[PDB]
């Protein structure tokens, strides 16, 4: 978790929208089992994509206003931002091999 960024509705603008470089955001919740299952995968990817990517999480339970703006229908949902615009999205849990493929298809 040392390579993951914790966002708040507040910090969203700065840390994601104004952010320079690719930002992968994990919209999740407390009592979502699938959310808990990808947490470790998110750790590894983070470590492997340092310099190229910033991995960040958003607990919609404690940050209820961001999701809606993005059409978030269910969790976990992963949003890949670029230059303040969402570049790609993935709904639901996936493996590390999957997450990798998904980024690679988007990483410049
Ligand atoms: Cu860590």
């Amino acid at each position: 978790s040392d390579k993951i960024i914790h966002l708040t509705d507040d910090s969203f603008d700065t840390d994601v929208l104004k952010a320079d470089g690719a930002i992968l955001v994990d919209f999740w919740a407390e009592w979502c089992v699938w959310c808990k299952m990808i947490a470790p995968i998110l750790d590894e990817i983070a470590d492997e994509y340092q310099g190229k990517l910033t991995v960040a999480k958003l607990n919609i339970d404690q940050n209820p206003g961001t999701a809606p703006k993005y059409g978030i229908r269910g969790i976990p949902t992963l949003l890949l931002f670029k230059n303040g615009e969402v570049a790609a999205t993935k709904v639901g849990a996936l493996s590390k091999g999957q997450l990798k493929e998904f980024l690679d298809a988007n990483l410049a």
